[PDB]
């Protein structure tokens, strides 16, 4: 029984970019994309996906 996952996590500066209200949970499975400032570079492959009602080690900002 896999569970559906919450708000996305948060990294300093950046925030994802799914369109920020739009369900309050997701599936398993998702994969969201994320986002930093107007200058800011992110560390490869900006995505996180969910397990289990849980996310994966989201990208930084730097």
């Amino acid at each position: 029984e896999k569970i559906p996952c919450s708000q996305p996590p948060q990294i300093e500066h950046g925030t994802i970019n799914s369109s920020r209200s739009s369900q309050e949970s997701y599936a398993h499975g998702t994969k969201l994309s994320y986002t930093c400032e107007g200058g800011f570079r992110i560390s490869e492959e900006n995505e996180t996906t969910c397990y289990m009602g849980k996310w994966s080690s989201p990208p930084q900002c730097e």
